């Protein structure tokens, strides 16, 4: 009943230094579900379900 | 009863420097889902299903 | 019954330098959903499904 | 006799991301010589001496 | 006498991604030479003395 | 008689990523030369004499 947050963190990032030297990149998806290339990402949730890169698949009933 | 937030940080993305030298970049999606490139993203949701870079399924009843 | 914030963040991007020397880009859908590029994007949900770069699938019923 | 430059490149930068978070920066120069921050430069002589950040002597004769 | 460059490449810099975070910075000269903080330089020099971040001394004759 | 240069790379830098929290930097020279925090420098000379980061001494004749 006196809860205290104070410089926390949570679902962060910082600080990131990336370099991509790429002759070539191709994603050729024939009928599918891709995900590619995240970088420097994030979430917070609260009373949900979070998926970051998620592949799900073909729901079929 | 006394909730007391201070310099939180919740889904923070801070001081990314990227390079990203490419000569060719592709996708040849035929039919299908595709996320890529995803970068330097934040997100907070409350009471709810939170995705960022989903390649979610054809859907099908 | 006394929530205070201060300086508080959520779902915050904040100091991001970019380069992207590309000789050439290029998405070919035929049909399907794509999703490319997001960059330095910030969302904040209450009490909703909140996404942020989703290839959704064909909902069939 | 027959020269030929093609796509040379000399004292070149190129494709240079940078991020700087300072809270403080200070230079107390008390009678004396300073050189700082140099960033992302490019020189190119011919028949001289050529300096980029230099700190030179107090000249006495 | 039949002298072909191509493509070549001589003092270059490419492709540097750089993250710096510091509090505090500070340089408190008293009375001398001081060089600080060079980063992505390129010099190319003929006939000539090059130097790039130099701390000469104090010449006295 | 015949040079042929092709492709090729003389004092070159590339590919540099580079992370620095440094809560605290300081120099305190009195009276000397000092040279500090060279990063990804390229140089290159012809019939001279080179330096990148010297600390060279007080000349007295
Ligand atoms: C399950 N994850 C979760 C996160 C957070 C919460 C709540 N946060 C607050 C803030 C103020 C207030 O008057 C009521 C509430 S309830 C509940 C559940
Ligand atoms: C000692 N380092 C050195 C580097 C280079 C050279 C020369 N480069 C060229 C180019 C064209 C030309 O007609 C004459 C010359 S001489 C000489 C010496």
């Amino acid at each position: 009943v006196l809860y205290v947050g104070s410089k926390t963190k949570e679902g962060v990032v910082h600080g990131v230094a990336t370099v991509a030297e790429k002759t070539k990149e191709q994603v050729t998806n024939v009928g599918g579900a891709v995900v590619t290339g995240v970088t420097a990402v994030a979430q917070k949730t609260v009373e949900g379900a979070g998926s970051i890169a998620a592949a799900t698949g073909f729901v079929k009933k």
